[PDB]
């Protein structure tokens, strides 16, 4: 009779069933149901994955899940039609593929429902249209864990021969920890190069005081080494005259940021919350399910016309008109954004503090992407002192637009062309030139998302795989690479070399993304992978005088 509509779990099922009648009954799965636990058996068995016999794998319902599959085919029956309503993404697709396989019955029972929010409206668009199981996606998704499960069991026993009992390898894990290692090394050998810098103090005409840095000298960049070179040219710039060689307004703007997907948001609530990468997903899960915000995987900075149009009115109505655009701002599944623009972060339930404040952070960013840019009046003068030219720079904060939604917050004195400037004081600072910053949780996310490495789905993953594998750890919020890391990552880059190159491991995504769109077939895809996998894993074995790994 009624239609069955399964979820992934029980906080989502309590949200979508508010936006659903009687006519369905809403259950969740409590979970995902099934997944996995030159052949040598034991090993296809530990694998679930069979890589000598075609990818035959072995899914076993997870513990527990009995009973689950008898709820859920029992309920089955009763139904005239069933809803496999999982997240939108291709891990999503395989938990609806896992479900319908163990229901069984015939597919043409079987629909498909996408949506980016629990929202009446969402709900109401996704069962009008549902769609069918895109076996692609699923495929897509096979695929990568094929892989993962292949390199995690199978080099993995290599690192416990060679180096250590309990280490263990990841297919992307082992390249993220060997960019977090690259920088290690260049810290370590790093060596500061001397140079300093001379600002002089002045006074305007008026009585204004006006600071200066020295930008030139002889018509050449000014960059003393020594103190005595400075000494020199301090000795100079005490003697000189001073006058505005010429001054340069000129109307600047800022613009807002694009509204977040997921890895900005991870680097924005990292950077301003101090919110680690793991916290803030959990956190943006459970608002997401809760029907606050919209899917927290995304790296779509698409907004929908209702979602535009709803902001543009928030803004008409609370900012004014000065602060909305003459256009809706185009900046590019959607961003991840509140689900209603009226609903502000003190006003949720289920969420504790710090996922209200990341909250206020996605509606911030959302509400502040549709506003006006601030506009500042930027002056830039260029001083001449004898030999040398000075500058200064400045602005004067005309309107703030956007920056009206972010919490409350150097001016130049006025001086014309031509005019002459005395000496108050001139201040030498020594100054040593650094090595390359250390990554921070946010550093890290955007170089793997710069380096087309992580995904949506990963990004939080990996970096928080690295850790608890005793690669990397991160302290005073930056990022150190351990000795077994630089152990590990040497030993992977010398016997597998494909395997930890990084253009390498951006394609892989990109085959996967293939296979996804039907671009490409999964089974060959990973025959792919595997011939060139096991052929580095031959070498690896031997014994280090043929080239083999070297051990300890």
């Amino acid at each position: 009779g009624k239609a069955l509509v399964i979820v992934e779990s029980p906080a989502k099922a309590k949200t979508i069933n508010k936006y659903l009648g009687s006519d369905y009954v809403v259950k969740s799965s409590v979970g995902h149901i099934r997944d996995l636990p030159d052949e040598r058996g034991a090993l296809v068995n530990r694998m679930g994955v069979d890589p000598w016999h075609n990818w035959e794998a072995h899914y076993e319902v997870l513990p527990g899940k009995e009973k689950v599959v008898s709820e859920l085919k029992q309920l089955a029956e009763k139904a005239d039609h069933i809803y496999l309503a999982t997240d939108l993404d291709r891990e999503g697709e395989a938990i609806a593929w896992h479900l319908r396989e163990v229901i069984g019955g015939d597919d043409a029972r079987y629909s498909r429902v996408v949506f980016n929010e629990i929202t009446k409206n969402a709900i109401r668009q996704a069962f009008n249209k549902p769609g069918e199981l895109n076996i692609d996606r699923v495929n897509a998704q096979q695929a990568r864990r094929f892989m993962d499960r292949v390199v995690g069991y199978m080099v993995s026993p290599l690192l416990w021969k060679k180096i250590a009992r309990g280490l263990s390898a990841g297919r992307v894990q082992s390249v993220a920890v060997r960019l977090v290692v690259e920088r290690e090394r260049e810290i370590k050998a790093f060596v500061p190069e001397e140079f300093w810098e001379v600002d002089a103090s002045t006074t305007t005409p008026s009585g204004e005081a006006l600071a200066l840095q020295v930008t030139h000298q002889n018509d050449k960049p000014f960059r003393p080494v020594n103190k005595e070179q400075t000494q020199a040219a301090v000795s100079l710039l005490e003697k000189a005259r001073y006058s505005v060689l010429e001054r340069e307004d000129k109307p600047t703007t800022s613009k807002p940021g694009a509204p977040f997907i997921t890895s900005t948001l991870q680097q924005a609530a990292s950077t301003r919350l101090g919110f680690g990468v793991k916290k803030t997903m959990m956190m943006a899960q459970r608002l997401y399910e809760a029907g606050y915000i919209t899917y927290m995987r995304t790296d779509s900075t698409n907004l929908s016309q209702d979602a535009v149009n709803m902001v543009r009115g928030y803004i008409s109505d609370n900012f004014g008109k000065k602060y909305l655009p003459e256009s809706p701002n185009q900046y590019a599944h959607e961003a991840i954004r509140p689900s209603d623009v009226n609903v502000m972060a003190e006003s949720l339930k289920d969420m504790e503090a710090d996922a209200q404040k990341l909250y206020q952070l996605i509606w911030r960013q959302f509400v502040a992407c549709q506003m006006t840019p601030a506009k500042y009046d930027s002056t830039t003068l260029t001083v001449g002192a004898g030999d040398f030219r000075l500058k200064a720079r400045g602005r004067i904060l005309r309107f703030d637009g956007w920056t009206k939604v972010m919490p409350a917050l150097r001016i130049l004195p006025a001086v014309n062309k031509g005019d002459a400037l005395t000496l108050v004081e001139l201040t030498p600072a020594q100054h040593f030139t650094k090595p390359p910053a250390r990554f921070s949780e946010a550093s890290l996310v955007k170089e793997l998302e710069k380096r087309g490495i992580g995904r949506p789905s990963t990004y939080a993953s990996i970096i928080s795989t690295i850790q608890d594998r005793g690669y990397v750890r991160v302290e005073n919020r930056r990022f150190y690479a351990e000795k077994m890391g630089e152990i590990v990552t040497d030993r992977l880059e010398e016997n597998f070399r494909e395997l930890m190159n990084y253009d390498f491991t951006a394609q892989m995504e990109n085959s996967l993304d293939q296979v996804a769109n039907h671009e490409a077939e999964w089974k060959a895809v990973l025959d792919h992978f595997f011939s060139d996998f096991t052929q580095q894993l031959d070498k690896a074995e031997k014994d280090p005088e043929e080239g083999g790994m070297r051990p300890n």
